[PDB]
């Protein structure tokens, strides 16, 4: 079952020293693989916030978001031969 990621994916206006709740969804299986990256063509995100993910979906946290968090949260999921991806430009104010 290829991953059908429908998460709108666009941007994320978070504030500094704030908490965000990133959400996403994708029908991938069996047991697909979703990676939460941060643009940069190789950069990733997680240790600068919280992150969660499910086989047919995924969502990550930003309870510790700050000006630095200002990055391009790019997530890419897959599943054997099915592949999907959602771009999330996250900024902080």
């Amino acid at each position: 079952l290829k991953p059908k990621i429908l998460t709108a994916s666009r941007k994320i206006k978070i504030k500094a020293g704030f908490t965000h709740n990133l959400e996403v969804d994708f029908i991938g299986a069996p047991d697909p693989t979703a990676t939460w990256t941060v643009g940069d063509s190789g950069a990733a995100l997680a240790p600068e916030l919280l992150v969660d993910a499910k086989s047919s979906t995924t969502s990550i946290f930003f309870p510790s978001a700050k000006r630095a968090d200002s990055g391009n949260y790019k997530l890419k999921v897959k599943n054997e031969l099915g592949e999907d991806e959602a771009i999330f430009e996250v900024i902080v104010q």
